């Protein structure tokens, strides 16, 4: 049952960088207890780039075991190599994950046709629901609406995460794919509209620090309650902007730490929120009420 | 020993997509015999994205072993995780490569400070020349001249592959670094210009199909022979264009196959040159004399 507020869960590390299993458990209880509908473990925010193939599935395994069915658990499995996406995706299934989120290829700029037979292959090679992921801002390629529609017809491809933040884009994708095809938001700031457009959720970074609030806003958004959604949103907006004052998840982790939920750990090349951006974020957290 | 025409060598595959050592052998004799200054193996064009770790060094070892050290062999080792880049850089050294090429981190968008810590650590961890590589059109990030200057003072960071195609940029970096840090072009179209400015070579893609002519061009350009370098360039210009009709190395492998040098094998998400581009590339090839 995959829709609503879906925290793009961070992967906590201790001061020396080793996975801190204690923080992960608490964070899972945290979202488990404050309304979160789903959890995306090992995604862009959970630092998928810098995890061992071994670390990858251990994080997917530990969350799945804790959640125990109460919520869906979506595993990040995209890769710029089809064979490597198969491996990760198969490793997520034989792990318990409820579904896989697969970003489009990143460095090597495939053709639209290539992205088609890329996801189509994985969807055929692994018997697990897969969710497309578009974010050209990171991966220097863009999966046009025509190609989304072709993939929507494929049997295991249940939905897509649209992160461009462009609302004419969601509109177009939504007006071409079935009622079965779930469109999710990957841009917190404009998620409310995507949902009012027919969107079925928001894979959020903001949910990491304001879980109860994000589920309320997705609820209202998907309920047709356009008044309430904005009301919350405009309250949360300053947090939406601050959390990206530096490439995500650098900021969201600083906050998580300032709340006392995770150690100060992050893997290279990533760095810790540089000095200059500390009060901008803290005021956003204080003004929004997630801190003190 | 590292400058001039530096073929960004393709990794030949058979029709099933396995390694074709026989084609690789030939290719090496081809650049070896036609004036190629240096060979870059397993880089962007060599489809680094879709090779095992075991394929990575095998290819390198083979090239190094054939070259018998008469020419420099540079291995692609960059990765979006500093631990992986260390590993990949260790494989290459303990593989005989004369130097390694390291593209900036790609999907994770590290801060300028992060990129410095990134390359500074690899330069420390592995005793082998390290060349940087900046190309935002793929990595969704860009390493500023200021950050190049910092990494330039690092003991075994010997140069940078500037691939923006922005000449004002190259001027800025040449103008900031010691006469011992070398700037190479990453854009075939404007390579002649970069060298004239003070650059020391082209990690060329064109050189894949026109080696002799490429090293003639780089030689002139590094001499100071402006008139001659730009004449050979406008003659090649339509080839520089055709080789990018679709994302590299799709177009180039085609040519390579049309010349009878490699089989028709490419790894997903990569596709074979789509039908519409066959005759534009065959003409540009024939129009330039690589083909007859
Ligand atoms: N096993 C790591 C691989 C990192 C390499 C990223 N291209 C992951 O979870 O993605
Ligand atoms: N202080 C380092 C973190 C090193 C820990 C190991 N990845 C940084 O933010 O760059
Ligand atoms: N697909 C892997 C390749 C690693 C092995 C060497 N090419 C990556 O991008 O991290």
């Amino acid at each position: 049952m995959i829709a609503g507020s879906m925290v793009a869960l961070v992967t906590p590390f201790d001061a020396q960088g080793r996975l801190d299993w204690d923080s992960l458990a608490k964070l899972v209880d945290f979202h488990l207890q404050d309304g979160t509908n789903a959890i995306v473990a090992v995604g862009t925010t959970g630092e998928s780039a810098t995890l061992d193939v071994e670390e990858h599935i251990q994080v997917v395994r530990r969350v799945v075991d804790q959640v125990k069915g109460r919520i869906p658990v979506i595993a990040g499995t995209g890769a710029n190599s089809t064979r490597e996406a198969v491996a990760l995706t198969e490793a997520a299934k034989s792990g318990g994950a409820d579904a896989c989120l697969l970003v489009t290829p990143y460095y090597n700029k495939p053709t639209q046709e290539g992205m088609y037979q890329h996801f189509r292959h994985i969807a055929e090679a692994v018997a697990i629901p897969q969710i497309l992921y578009n974010v050209p801002g990171r991966t220097s390629c863009d999966m046009l609406p025509e190609t989304v529609e072709r993939l929507s017809k494929v049997p295991n491809i249940i939905g897509i995460k649209e992160a461009t933040g462009d609302l004419q884009r969601a509109k177009e994708v939504i007006e071409r794919v079935g009622k079965d095809f779930l469109v999710y938001s990957g841009d917190d700031a404009t998620a409310v509209e995507l949902m009012l457009l027919g969107g079925k959720g928001n894979i959020s970074v903001t949910a990491n620090v304001a879980p109860r609030a994000m589920s309320d806003l997705c609820a209202a958004a998907m309920r047709g309650d356009a008044a309430a959604a904005r009301a919350i949103n405009d309250r949360l907006m300053p947090l939406h902007k601050a959390l990206f004052i530096e490439s995500n998840p650098i900021p969201v982790k600083w906050a998580l730490h300032e709340m006392g939920l995770i150690p100060e750990g992050i893997r290279l090349p990533l760095t810790w929120l540089s000095p200059h951006c500390h009060d901008p974020l803290r005021q956003a957290m204080r003004q929004t009420g997630v801190l003190a």
